């Protein structure tokens, strides 16, 4: 099993959120567009269960 | 213990390779340029111990 894919993980120390992703991204990784949605994207899924669930979306 | 900070791992399922790094990035985890940094930085990172120089920008 020799494929090209990544494992990008995301935590939040300040909040303990932890978030963990696979994408398959080669040189997409070293692109911004791509890199800002997989930042964001992560991001993105740690708040999302912030909000919804836990409480209801305030601060964000 | 309350501290803002991020944890962001990036690992290539493609050479087993993983690279973790913590940092502290609000609103920039958003930003594009500052993810782009991120995403590439780790990836830079992970690809630096390919090869024989370890030595990689990143603020000196």
């Amino acid at each position: 099993m020799g494929k090209a894919t990544y494992t990008v993980t995301v935590t939040n120390n300040s909040n303990g959120v932890s978030v963990d992703y696979e994408t398959e991204t080669p040189m997409t990784l070293l692109v911004p567009e791509v890199a800002a949605e997989v930042i964001k994207d992560l991001v993105n899924t740690v708040r999302s269960y912030d909000t919804e669930n836990e409480h209801d979306v305030c601060g964000w």
